[PDB]
């Protein structure tokens, strides 16, 4: 389970895909509890990028590929409660929970997280995931940043 | 007593769509939104809550959440105490279902150390009647405290 923040919207559409791009996004969101690299990669176009900004960007369609492969070696998403959706000039939102559990330890921890995409012709050309690493770490003793 | 070090100079990454127009505002919330992190750099408590509602909320999300106007403004103004905006650059902004996103660097001083960082920023922002509801900033609060030693957690 994921109990929803109280500042959560009430608005009753702000979770549901409101365009194209974002039922892409919040489909490669569902498809990211596959734990699965290549299968991921899918969703990217050629000239992509990726960053957990905590951590070093990946440009180019198959560093970003590797990236995910290396962090899916030590963890893997359980889930992801999207809150907020978004969208304008070509850039996607979301306002998410993501439930990340460490491999080597078998701790878990509910990250809270803010994304954006960038897309172009449903292509993710773009996705840069803002969030505190430490207290990550720190939940699931397991380090990331030196 | 620390002097002042350095102010580092705000790049524009590879992936910040040059464009904008895609970091303009589109929408009257935007413009506000815009207007509002324009304040900032006013370093100032007092001209900031008047964006707010009184219902509304505030959180930097490694700290804890301030809800109601009077709990925001204790934030607001604590943080006042021990930093100031030098900067604040907004690469992309946007707008949906009653939320704002900017994709923005801040840039920090620590007024204890005299230290400068460049925070790498993305904020969400509710509005209602033209007012703030809640505001959100997502980022790792290690990098900045480390950068210009303030620890600023619990
Ligand atoms: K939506
Ligand atoms: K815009
Ligand atoms: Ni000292
Ligand atoms: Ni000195």
């Amino acid at each position: 389970k994921i109990e929803q923040p109280r500042w959560a919207s009430k608005d009753s559409a702000a979770g549901a895909a409101s365009t194209p791009d974002e039922k892409i996004v919040l489909e490669f969101m569902d498809a990211l509890t596959s734990n699965d690299a290549a299968k991921l990669i899918e969703y990217f176009a050629e000239d992509t990028m990726y960053q957990n900004m905590p951590l070093p960007p990946a440009y180019g369609r198959d560093a970003v590929e590797q990236t995910l492969a290396g962090l899916f070696t030590v963890m893997s998403y359980d889930a992801v409660e999207t809150f907020h959706i978004g969208s304008s000039n070509g850039l996607v939102y979301t306002e998410r929970v993501d439930v990340l559990r460490a491999l080597p330890t078998g701790k878990s921890y509910n990250v809270s997280v803010l994304g954006v995409f960038q897309l172009t012709e449903g292509k993710i050309t773009g996705w840069r995931d803002y969030f505190d690493l430490r207290e990550f770490e720190e939940a699931v003793d397991l380090p990331l940043r030196g």
